[PDB]
């Protein structure tokens, strides 16, 4: 039902809020990121668009560059510069002291086209030039050769999002939901699982918890709800990542630590009260449905 | 009926926190407040009803905000501040840019200033965390407001830096602004308060009735959009932006952006040029008019 020539689209603002419907008065559902690739299912006003993650939602029409499959196909091929820090900017000049062009977050990829002293030339999906830094990015080729996607690098960036807002919905360095801090720390590796916490409870191995905790591992998802009944199944509320000894991060009013333990002081009463079981997921990207890196994602591939 | 004298105030200690319509993430927000920013409690029910400084009212989650008696409320307000002056960066547990972050921080954030230490400035949190913030994007209190401009200039300086910052319905920090809230979120960074919503902001200070050629609006001015009003119905605001001269405006949609009055410009805006209502002239008047302030002319911030 899409017309030919804007079937396909690509996130041209560093982020982007997708809503329940096409209307400002609609909750928000999920973000996506400058330079993402979407399909596009309908337009109103408004366009409804289906994200690397298949989830769907509403988003304004300024903020989406509608294309061709042959346009899409061509962003998608295109060396990207990634950006790695949580905040920045670019430029209309390679100089920190020009005018900005748009602020950028982690994990948006802009087009590379060239390099002028400490920073990379860039394109923009709509058209614009700017500059970024090298402190603050690289291309995507130097960027996937030396990436980590182990627990221990995953923690590691975690930790960098610690005071963080919490908000409701938020896929971002600028402020994350409990399954969006998980989903905004693994696109940081390149890694993509479903949006939300009930979906993602459901991909890799289900660990059933042991008193102890002495089988739950660094980098496990902990899930978190309402213990299923002979009547009733279970209904998953809220997820954060283990990090061992009791303790683990999740987004909560903001980002933070808490524990299992009542010995230490961060111990979450309500929380521990309500834990359910643990997922092991990081050693089955790509082997699995709804688990994948960026480069074996159909959305970012010609198909 | 008022909250027991231990909870009746309240501080925000979070970089921005979302006010909802209704205590409940479910519900649409519809304002944001700034770390260490003074608020009123009106309520809790698991959520807190706040009312802050420009007297808008909104729910947030118990965890975001810590509440206060009016004593120590008052000793809050009273602590030389250090104030964010950059749109985004960090606090850090050691006075090095390598240790461990504490949150991060917006423009308009402002902390207890604790002391210094090479390059950084101690604070400390309204919930008692304490940090280290570079020099290079805070400032104490004292000498920001000795150098603070207030000008049509200097603030259209400051909404340029804004340029490509994404639109968010109910945004009021520099992570993400709706129309009004871009406004409000320049005019908080040169320590100035005025309504929260496109419909207030159009009737504080001088309405200009624009000529033709734009002859008689100025630089800092506002631009407001909507519905003419007709016989039977009264004016409906829609939209708001800043005026720049020579027929441009700065405005949030899609994005902040710059937009012409003028069909011979590359950034002509058709649809909002036909919707064009009226301007104000509002920075002659700030502390002269209700609902126009400086944070230290704002009885939020002082004891009263
Ligand atoms: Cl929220
Ligand atoms: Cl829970
Ligand atoms: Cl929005
Ligand atoms: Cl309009």
């Amino acid at each position: 039902p899409m017309p030919a020539d804007s079937a396909y689209g690509v996130v041209h603002i560093s982020v982007c809020n997708m809503r329940d419907e096409g209307k400002f008065t609609s909750g928000m559902s999920t973000q996506a990121l400058l330079g993402m690739p979407v399909k596009v299912l309908q337009y109103t006003g408004w366009y409804e668009i289906q994200t690397p993650d298949d989830y769907t939602g509403w988003v304004h029409r300024m903020v989406i560059t509608p294309m061709s499959k042959e346009k899409y196909d061509e962003w998608n091929r295109a060396e990207k510069i990634v950006v790695t820090s949580h905040y920045g900017f670019t430029y209309e000049k390679p100089d920190d002291d020009s005018q900005t062009v748009s602020d950028v977050v982690a994990g948006n990829r802009l087009k590379w086209e060239g390099s002028k002293g400490h920073f990379y030339k860039v394109s923009y999906p709509d058209g614009r030039q700017a500059y970024i830094s090298r402190h603050i990015s690289q291309p995507e080729s130097k960027w996937r050769a030396s990436l980590k996607q182990d627990a221990e690098s995953i923690i590691k960036t975690a930790y960098t999002m610690i005071g963080i807002p919490y908000l409701w919905a938020g896929t971002s360095s600028k402020g994350v939901d409990c399954s969006g801090l998980v989903r905004t720390v693994l696109f940081m590796h390149d890694i993509i699982i479903p949006r939300d916490a009930s979906q993602q409870a459901y991909v890799g191995e289900r660990i059933e918890i042991a008193p102890d905790f002495s089988n739950v591992q660094r980098g496990d998802l902990v899930f978190f709800g309402r213990k299923a009944t002979a009547d009733r199944k279970e209904g998953i509320s809220h997820v954060g990542i283990y990090l061992g000894n009791k303790r683990f991060i999740h987004a909560l009013g903001d980002v933070h630590i808490s524990s299992f333990d009542p010995e230490d002081e961060c111990y979450d009463e309500f929380n521990t009260g309500r834990l359910l079981f643990a997922t092991r997921f990081l050693p089955y990207i790509n082997k699995e449905k709804g688990m994948n890196t960026t480069d074996h994602n159909l959305y970012y591939l010609h198909h």
